[PDB]
């Protein structure tokens, strides 16, 4: 269902200030090259990892932003010391913030909400599908561990997982473990996901699960780096899905 923003003269795209609970804290929208204010918009956030900001995430959201068309509002948030600890919940509140406002003032479709990001950004997509469950449709962490904690973690969500088998800074293990908690809450059948050998392409396995919420792991033969050409491809389709 849509939105009370929906048909309402919509602000303009760029960076954004909010006050989450007395915190100052900033983040980008980046509407639509047509913004039709009467359409329900896929919501995308991009989460950036440690040491970067919502400037290296926007203007591209992780190749999501060549291929959404028109179809998706983004956002890239900023971390607090350049990373999402996400103390005691403090970063899922924030979200939670930028949530009420920018479904306030935009056309956005509630069923379509989603959330990526690479590692420190991917873990927080993770705490976002923990806690978050009931608002994302969808995660899916580029390189991603559970850095910035889970709380909750036991409804289902659909989940994608990207990892470089040769990442020596997140080892592919963690992702597989982000995995393994969505095979468990989605009622996943298990299923061997092999491997890409070094050299070879990635290899995509896409699990039987409850078809409200599938479960697909992409790993790729190379390491701590989300900028592989299938990854903003495979985001994308797997969010349009829906
Ligand atoms: C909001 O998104 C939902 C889910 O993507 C849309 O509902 C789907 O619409 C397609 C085609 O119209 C159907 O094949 C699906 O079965 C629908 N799914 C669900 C869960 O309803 C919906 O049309 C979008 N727009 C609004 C206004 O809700
Ligand atoms: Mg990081
Ligand atoms: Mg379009």
């Amino acid at each position: 269902q849509n939105t009370a923003g929906c048909g309402q003269n919509p602000p303009s795209s760029g960076v954004k200030s909010i006050n989450v609970g007395g915190m100052n804290r900033e983040y980008i929208l980046q509407l639509p090259n047509n913004y039709d204010p009467n359409k329900g918009h896929m919501l995308i956030f991009g989460l950036h990892w440690l040491s970067g900001s919502m400037h290296d995430v926007h203007p591209n959201y992780y190749g999501l932003r060549q291929l959404a068309g028109n179809n998706a509002i983004f956002i890239s948030p900023n971390g607090i010391n350049n990373g999402w600890a996400n103390d005691g919940g403090r970063d899922v509140n924030f979200i939670d913030a930028i949530l009420q406002q920018v479904r306030s003032q935009l056309c956005i479709n509630d069923s379509q909400i989603f959330a990526t990001g690479f590692s420190f950004g991917g873990g927080m997509s993770y705490a976002l599908g923990c806690a978050r469950a009931n608002v994302f449709r969808a995660i899916a962490p580029i390189a991603g561990a559970q850095i910035s904690g889970c709380s909750g973690g036991t409804s289902p969500i659909a989940f994608l997982g990207i990892h470089g088998t040769n990442d020596d800074v997140l080892p592919i293990a963690m992702g597989r473990q982000v995995r393994d908690r969505f095979l468990q809450n989605n009622g996943c059948q298990p299923k061997n996901a092999p491997e890409p050998g070094w050299g070879q392409g990635p290899i995509k396995t896409e699990y039987s699960c409850q078809p409200n919420y599938p479960v697909t792991w992409i790993a790729f033969s190379g390491g701590h780096d989300p900028n592989q050409s299938f990854v903003g491809r495979e985001i994308w389709d797997f969010f349009s899905q829906f």
